[PDB]
């Protein structure tokens, strides 16, 4: 019945014997003497000079007596105050070229210092506010920011950090959730959240344990002071070889807790930032005191940022919907709606769509949300979602909300918004023997981190949504080397096979061998096809394509548009021209009759006829092998992109290479559909309708070089446009395309990697860059923020 000998014991005792572990307070299951022995606070956490060589008083939180080292309970500043040593922060950066660990240590430990709601811009505050953190940042490896997953809430982001998985895959899709299979709710408060049934994937503490690497308890009851959390970690580090964990985590509820009260830029935020830094100093001083300060890898990382949000900036569904009492809303910086058991999704979406001039939320069916959010493929995600404007909340009705009785809001800051929003970005710093010295790295998504942490511990990662190798540039030593996948399907290269006469495709028109087309239009090699299919490489003066005889359209179409390229028209005489392709059987070709019989569907072209190099070349653009099903509403988007925006990008970027193609993701799992999974065809045909259209736009990062003569790193932007039969998503869509199309595109920006998942292709296979560098490029997201 005693915690004597057991404080913060790693092997938690089962029921009903009392506990002394990190979480016993949250189970109200601590032994009676837990507070007394394990949560001592007398005299604080710092030695003072008058305590140096004191007689030991056992009531003290930490000790300054001469036996403190042998007892394992000196204050973190003991050697500094009592033995004349410097604080860690007062030492200059010193490159740790090799881990310097005690005997017995078989790998450098990892300590994750996680800070809740640590907005990326808080790093600008500087060495006068946060001297310790700024030393970590400038001596170690750091990114300008780290992007969280959506929703930009704590539990989804903490578990992503831990698993490398999107929320829809790990299952923690919100701080609040309903699961229809369990018929149960998950809430930050209450004990439900501890039940293993909610938690999917394989978190780092499980990965370590499964591979024979011990973890400290990552979780801490709120009542355990931060200083005690640190002392506990440090004390665990002095355990014998056969007990000592290799992986630890500190967690702090700051600066999030204050951020909500004062807003992210409230002047009161300086105090929490100072206190966090002091906690960091206690860790580093502690490690130095243990002579582990050149042994341990330390990651400083946040879960998300913080935005200015006040109760007066609240949209109410009751202003849009009658009978708002039929609905359940998960409210705040996002919306999820479901019925209470009158309810009808289409009525609800319509009634919420483009209804007020300044409307600060947009409704979506989850499958129509931007693919970059990867927020749909989980039964815990409601079909109806509201994306809320930064700085705003959505609520169901006024009386569902309440101010203080004094009339002021409960909060001035909040988070949860789209993870592209600047204010939601958080931090990453790595410091120690395995990280690079005084190195800055590009920003990266938090899904990538699990793989790094695995590498840092010599663990094989569980299957996750990180691209393993994409952050090899963070480390001075890599335990993992990325290898480029082998191509599964080889292309055919058909010459002239058929004759005009053999084609009865219902089309009308008013009437190539590699060469240097491959050199000019495919700058980074052919994409590889990573699934079993039959497809043809088709060459033309102005573009190259990979044409699928299964889906009867290109998988990809590649072409290069120079800065000085001329945009021309679709001649009147070629307005409705479609031409048979003599290289492809009639049987594996689309036909024009299908389109005439389909009253909703038209067609467009992947290579734009607007960017033809000559009148003769333009005829290639009307080949049946270049056409794709497009709703008329979609053609408004695509024609504007092709006729106006491609030239613009080319003009701005000193030329661009473009790869465009269809995506099919009818089951919204972010993966390429099998043919069995396609649920819509051009009527009377087996022409599959794309759910989306992608484009990858590449150029030289050094803009002084043209895109087709680039020596160094590359620059990419990409999108995955939803193929919709209306433009209800774009509230200004009844105006000229100049007012809304490019904003639609920006909303549906994507990583090359997202397109790879969605198509089963592999891009950038032949460049003068290292594969690791290419992995970084493929994980880049252009945000426009
Ligand atoms: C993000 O990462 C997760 C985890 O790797 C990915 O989920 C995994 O997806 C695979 C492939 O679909 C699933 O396994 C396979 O499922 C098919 C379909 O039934 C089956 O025929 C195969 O034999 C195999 O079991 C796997 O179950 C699933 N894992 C988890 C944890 O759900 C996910 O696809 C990734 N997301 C993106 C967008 O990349
Ligand atoms: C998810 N979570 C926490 N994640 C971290 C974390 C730290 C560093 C890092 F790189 C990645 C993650 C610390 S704690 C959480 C928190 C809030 C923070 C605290 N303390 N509170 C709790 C309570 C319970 C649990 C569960 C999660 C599920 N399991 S399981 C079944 O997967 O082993 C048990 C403990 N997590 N949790
Ligand atoms: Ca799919
Ligand atoms: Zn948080
Ligand atoms: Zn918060």
């Amino acid at each position: 019945g005693s915690c004597k000998g057991r404080c913060f014991e790693l092997q938690e005792v089962g029921p009903p014997d009392c506990r002394c572990d990190n979480l016993c307070k949250s189970y109200s299951s601590c032994c009676h003497d837990f507070d007394e022995l394990c949560l001592k606070t007398a005299r604080g956490w710092e030695c003072t000079k008058d305590r140096c060589g004191e007689v030991r008083n056992e009531e003290n939180a930490c000790h300054c007596s001469e036996d403190c080292l042998s007892r394992g309970d000196c204050c973190t500043n003991y050697q500094v105050v009592c033995k004349g040593e410097s604080h860690w922060v007062d030492d200059d950066c010193e490159e740790i070229k090799v881990p310097e660990c005690p005997a017995g240590f078989v790998r450098p430990p990892l300590i994750i210092f996680s800070v809740d709601g640590f907005r990326a811009s808080y790093m600008k505050k500087g060495s006068k506010v946060m001297p310790n953190i700024e030393k970590l940042r400038s001596c170690g490896t750091h990114a300008p920011y780290m992007r969280p997953v959506y929703p930009t809430k704590t539990f989804p982001n903490l578990y992503t950090l831990a698993t490398g998985l999107y929320p829809e895959s790990h299952g923690i899709v919100g701080n609040s959730m309903y699961d229809p299979v369990f018929d149960a709710s998950f809430h930050l408060r209450g004990r439900e959240k501890f039940n293993h049934r909610w938690w999917g994937g394989q978190p780092l503490w499980i990965t370590a344990t499964k591979q024979g690497v011990r973890a400290g308890t990552f979780f801490w009851s709120v009542s355990i002071p931060h200083e005690r959390r640190i002392l506990t970690i440090l004390q665990w580090l002095s355990l014998p070889d056969n007990e000592r964990p290799s992986v630890y985590a500190f967690y702090s509820e700051q600066p999030d807790f204050s951020g909500h009260k004062y807003g992210p830029f409230g002047p009161e935020m300086t105090n929490p930032l100072r206190e966090i830094d002091k906690t960091v100093g206690q860790l580093m001083d502690g490690l130095k005191q243990l002579r582990l300060h050149r042994c341990v890898n330390v990651i400083f990382v946040g879960d998300h940022g913080m935005e200015d949000v006040t109760c007066d900036r609240t949209e109410f569904l009751s202003n849009y919907l009658t009978n708002v009492d039929d609905i359940t809303l998960v409210p705040g910086t996002l919306g999820r709606i479901r019925a209470k058991s009158k309810y009808d999704p289409k009525t609800i979406i319509a009634a919420l769509t483009c209804k007020k001039p300044d409307q600060h939320f947009k409704p979506y069916m989850k499958q129509h949300l931007p693919k970059r959010l990867h927020y749909a493929n989980n039964r815990r995600i409601e079909d109806i979602h509201l994306l809320v404007d930064r700085r705003w909340h959505v609520a169901r009705k006024p009386l569902d909300v309440y101010k203080k009785p004094s009339g002021k809001c409960f909060f001035q800051g909040d988070h949860g918004f789209d993870n592209k929003v600047n204010s939601m970005q958080t931090v990453f710093v790595g410091y120690g023997p395995t990280f690079k010295y005084r190195t800055k790295v590009p920003p990266f998504e938090n899904i990538e981190l699990y793989n790094v942490m695995c590498d840092l511990l010599g663990l094989k990662p569980a299957p996750n949504n990180g691209t393993h190798g994409s952050l090899n540039h963070l480390l001075r030593t890599n335990t993992f080397r990325p290898t480029m996948p082998d191509e599964v399907s080889r292309p055919n290269y058909p010459g002239i096979m058929y004759l005009q006469s053999e084609f009865d495709l219902g089309c009308t028109c008013d009437d190539h061998t590699k060469g240097s087309t491959k050199e000019r239009h495919l700058l980074y090699g052919r994409p590889a096809v990573l699934y079993r299919t039959s497809y043809d490489i088709l060459y033309h003066t102005d573009f190259e394509s990979g044409y699928s005889e299964i889906f009867l359209m290109p998988l990809w179409t590649s072409y290069t548009i120079s800065k000085q390229a001329e945009v021309s028209s679709i001649p009147e005489h070629l307005t409705n021209c479609v031409r048979p392709d003599v290289r492809v059987s009639p049987g594996f070709s689309q036909n024009c009759l299908a389109y005439k019989n389909d009253k909703q569907m038209s067609y467009g072209f992947l290579f734009p006829p607007y960017l033809s190099s000559s009148p003769e070349a333009k005829y290639d653009a009307f080949l049946v092998t270049n056409m794709v099903p497009m709703y008329p509403a979609f053609k408004r988007v695509w024609a504007y992109f092709q006729r106006v925006l491609v030239k613009k990008y080319a003009s701005e970027r000193n030329g661009v290479n473009v790869i465009s193609g269809p995506i099919f993701d009818y089951n919204y799992d972010g993966l390429r559909d099998t043919e069995d999974e396609i649920k819509q065809y051009v009527e009377g045909s087996s022409i599959p309708v794309p759910t989306h259209y992608y484009s990858i736009i590449t150029s030289c990062l050094d803009f002084t070089q043209p895109a087709d003569k680039c020596d160094g790193p590359l620059s990419v932007s990409s999108f995955i446009l939803p193929h919709r039969p209306d433009n209800d998503e774009s509230c200004n869509s009844s105006e000229d395309e100049s007012k809304w199309v490019e904003e639609l595109m920006k909303m549906h920006t994507a990583r090359v990697r997202d397109i790879e998942h969605l198509t089963g292709l592999d891009f950038y296979r032949k460049t003068s860059r290292s594969y690791s560098e290419i992995l970084t490029l493929k994980t880049y997201l252009h945000t426009y923020e």
